[PDB]
């Protein structure tokens, strides 16, 4: 299978994303609407069900609506059985159209389909190759109330009917009872609740495995892309473990919504994307997109800024998903915004690095400021808008050209208003220039770029302004570019020397079948390499000239860099892929007595690469807590970790460069062969 097929649900660097909240979109199915106040026929009180569901979405693939805008790809609410309450906010009624108030993950919202409907649903995408991503909240059940069992359905959980327990009398302790959080730290947004929501405690037995169990269901029905809501508000440990299992089963793309509020570079954020398993929602692009082509407020170097910055920050900035909004802000598009800007700041992310995801609606134009007005209904489905039109021509150079899907960035003509950058994966490139400036041209001169000597013409065919070049070894002819213009060129040539774009997932334990695409592999099976260990033979499942399929080898866990021989020569290496000792477990490590200094923090370590073998950098794991489950001088921290293994560890306080550990010998603990553990020590 290429690299480009459907079947690849461990890469969408190809692929073009369709965010779509199911109930807003096309009800196919009135039969499954919702009864009472509840519902809402013609769809203004955008707080209750509209009808939208599966069959709906079905609809629209069959009469190529989809297939036509060029859309690869279908994001989805979450499917799991919501609870059926209403519930009456400040006078306003709410209802659970958004699918966030997850009730029984095991079970499909009714409202939506069945679980025959949601089968359907794939296998009708995957016959017109479309990927099917859904959502997943893990960290929560739905609103409640601890003094009051009458309000909500008091956050309870069901697994596949049978009742595990609700927020009241919580005697097993499955959820969190520390209150709301104020965010005013990470720890805090972590163990409190996220509003009203009843907040799941991931290190109790039944949770873990509920939900190890729950995703696994899902995946199993064919699911090719997972993302995962509010990871910021539940332990990075926890979720590595979870990740870990997903991957020794069956791996899909995996992505997370972190919040950010701007362009600027976030420490945590950053490590989560590098540690977690798992990539990020670009919200750094976002800000500089919207900053630069929608408010005006930043000009073409702040996205030069960003492309720069955000390569450097994260390991594989290829697996971030970009776009340009979504439900979480207001739509791109208001009075005070040109439809050009909304065009440019697509064709932009269409090809710029990452996995690119349209909010529905988009190409309709559609407006809406805050929740719940930015999740109004579907207005039409016409084809003929400039925006439609964009995409079309625009998503599947993903999978024609590998330089927009796998390539690298580099600026070749900027100021203020203008940008020119380049897309570069091996002997393929892309060009694309952008004039925001809605009123004048721009006179472009001494334009150098990897363009072979030809005469070149606009992607785009001139819809947005585009004009045709003439190369002569890179050196582009004097041109003008046009007010509020935008273009495209390209060239695109086959490989012949092996070339790694992307490795998904680039995290696991030996045994597992890790994906690698690229280019120019040849037919005849060479050898991959993992570090200096070479694997050849049955342990490579899969090879062909885009795609190699692979099976990790059993060598000590670590950081790897990841290389391809095909005919004696060697291709690029793939940097930072995690081997894990095996499987993991989620163990909550616990010190009391540890009483620091101003400024100083405390970490851990330990004899295996889970906890940094001895390591006292950024592979150490820390800093740890020290407010909510436990309070200081007690410090604590949820770690994922090898699986029926004897640990040896010692924490050490580090304020500046000065290093304090434990005196006395390191301690012991051999973790369990499944779930959660807790283990307290004293500071030695
Ligand atoms: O304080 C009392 C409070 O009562 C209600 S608030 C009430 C709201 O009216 C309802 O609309 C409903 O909101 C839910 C959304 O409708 C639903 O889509 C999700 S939103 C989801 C986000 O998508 C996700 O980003 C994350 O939250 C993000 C924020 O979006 C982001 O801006 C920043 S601040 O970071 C956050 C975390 O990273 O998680 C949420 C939750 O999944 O759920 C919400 C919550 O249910 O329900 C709320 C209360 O439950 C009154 O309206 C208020 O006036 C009043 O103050
Ligand atoms: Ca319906
Ligand atoms: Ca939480």
């Amino acid at each position: 299978d290429p690299d480009t097929a459907v079947t690849n649900k461990q890469s969408f660097s190809t692929d073009v994303i369709y965010q779509v909240f199911t109930d807003r979109f096309l009800d196919g199915n009135p039969s499954n609407n919702p009864t009472g106040a509840a519902y809402d026929a013609t769809c203004s009180n955008l707080k209750l069900y509209c009808g939208g569901d599966w069959q709906g979405l079905i609809n629209k693939i069959n009469d190529n609506y989809f297939s036509d805008l060029g859309v690869t790809a279908l994001w989805i609410s979450q499917p799991v059985e919501n609870i059926f309450a209403t519930i009456n906010y400040s006078g306003v009624t709410n209802t659970a159209y958004h699918g966030y108030w997850a009730r029984d993950f095991k079970k499909t919202n009714p409202y939506f389909g069945t679980m025959a409907d949601f089968q359907n649903l794939i296998t009708t995408a995957h016959a017109k190759g479309i990927k099917i991503v859904i959502d997943f909240a893990p960290n929560h059940t739905s609103p409640a109330m601890e003094t009051d069992t009458s309000f909500a359905e008091n956050g309870r959980l069901y697994d596949n009917g049978t009742l595990v327990g609700g927020y009241t009398n919580d005697t097993n302790g499955y959820f969190h009872h520390n209150g709301g959080s104020d965010f005013s730290s990470l720890e805090n947004g972590i163990y409190k609740n996220l509003y009203d929501l009843a907040d799941f405690n991931h290190n109790n037995a039944t949770i873990d495995k509920y939900f190890k169990d729950a995703i696994k269901l899902w995946l199993d029905m064919g699911v090719d892309g997972i993302r995962v809501d509010a990871v910021k508000h539940m332990p990075l440990g926890w979720q590595k473990s979870w990740m870990s299992s997903i991957y020794a089963h069956k791996p899909v793309f995996t992505f997370g919504a972190w919040f950010l509020g701007s362009a600027a570079s976030d420490a945590d954020n950053t490590d989560f994307a590098n540690k977690s398993g798992m990539s990020l929602l670009d919200f750094r692009f976002n800000s500089a997109v919207r900053n630069v082509f929608r408010d005006n407020t930043s000009n073409m170097y702040a996205l030069d800024s960003m492309i720069n910055s955000t390569a450097t920050d994260y390991n594989q900035v290829n697996d971030q998903v970009t776009f340009i909004d979504n439900h979480d802000m207001d739509r791109f598009k208001t009075s005070a915004v040109n439809n050009r800007r909304l065009e440019q700041a697509l064709a932009f992310t269409l090809t710029s690095r990452g996995v690119p995801a349209i909010y529905y609606g988009t190409e309709q134009y559609l407006t809406g400021n805050g929740d719940p007005d930015n999740r109004a209904k579907m207005p039409s489905f016409s084809k003929s808008t400039t925006a439609f039109n964009v995409i079309s021509k625009l998503a599947p150079l993903r999978k024609s050209n590998p330089a927009i899907a796998y390539g690298s960035t580099q600026q070749r003509w900027i100021n203020n208003d203008v940008y020119v950058y380049e897309r570069k994966f091996g002997k393929s490139v892309a060009v694309v220039a952008v004039n925001r400036n809605l009123s004048t041209s721009a006179s472009i001169t001494g334009l150098s770029t990897s363009l072979p000597t030809g005469s070149y013409t606009d992607v785009l065919g001139g819809v947005l302004n585009g004009n045709n070049i003439t190369s002569t070894n890179g050196s582009i002819n004097n041109f003008t570019l046009a007010a509020g213009a935008t273009a495209v060129w390209q060239y695109t040539t086959a490989e012949t020397t092996p070339t790694i774009g992307h490795v998904g997932p680039v995290m696991g334990k030996p045994g597992n079948v890790v994906t690698i695409d690229g280019r120019g592999f040849g037919s005849t099976k060479g050898t991959v390499y993992f570090g200096t260990t070479a694997v050849t033979g049955a342990a490579i499942t899969s090879w062909e000239d885009t795609q190699i399929k692979v099976t990790i080898p059993s060598v000590a866990a670590g950081n790897y860099a990841v290389k391809v021989a095909a005919s004696g020569v060697n291709s690029n290496a793939y940097n930072n892929f995690t081997i894990l000792t095996g499987d993991q477990v989620t163990v909550r490590f616990v010190v009391n007595n540890a009483s620091t200094t101003l400024g100083q923090n405390l970490y851990l370590t330990g004899n295996v690469a889970e906890l940094g073998n001895w390591s006292t950098g950024s592979t150490a794991i820390g800093p740890a807590f020290n407010q909510v489950i436990h309070q200081y001088p007690t410090w604590y921290y949820d770690v994922s970790v090898p699986a029926g293994k004897q640990l040896e560890f010692k924490f050490f306080k580090k304020n500046g460069s000065t290093i304090t550990w434990e005196s006395g010998s390191n301690h012991t603990f051999t973790t369990p062969a499944s779930g959660t553990a807790t283990v307290t020590v004293n500071w030695q």
